[PDB]
C-alpha cells in the first residue's frame, strides 16, 4: 500500500563497492567475502551486507531476504507544482 523505502538496485551496490568487493563476487566465493568482514568493523560490516540483501545482490545463506526495519524515508516524488496537468475527466459523451 505504501511502497517507498528498500528501493536499491543490484548494480548500484555492486558499482558502490571497493575492488576488494566487486573481486569477490566475480569468484562467487561466499567464504572469501565472509573472510573480508571479520576484519572490517562491525558497523560497517552490517551496512555492506543490508545493502546486498536490499539490492537483492547476493543471497547469504537462508533465513535472511528483504530486510525490514530501518529509519524510512520516502521514494520522492510529489508531482505537483500549481496547476492541474490533465486527467480523463472526458468532454462527456464522446
Amino acid at each position: 500500500g505504501h511502497m517507498g523505502p528498500g528501493g536499491l538496485d543490484p548494480v548500484e551496490v555492486y558499482e558502490s563497492l571497493p575492488e576488494e568487493l566487486q573481486k569477490c563476487f566475480d569468484v562467487k566465493d561466499v567464504q572469501m567475502l565472509q573472510d573480508a568482514i571479520s576484519k572490517m568493523d562491525p558497523t560497517d560490516a552490517k551496512y555492506h551486507m543490508q545493502r546486498c540483501i536490499d539490492s537483492g545482490l547476493w543471497v547469504p545463506n537462508s533465513k535472511a531476504s528483504e530486510a525490514k526495519e530501518g529509519e524510512e524515508a520516502g521514494p520522492g516524488d510529489p508531482l505537483l507544482e500549481a496547476v492541474p496537468k490533465t486527467g480523463d475527466e472526458k468532454d462527456v459523451s464522446v
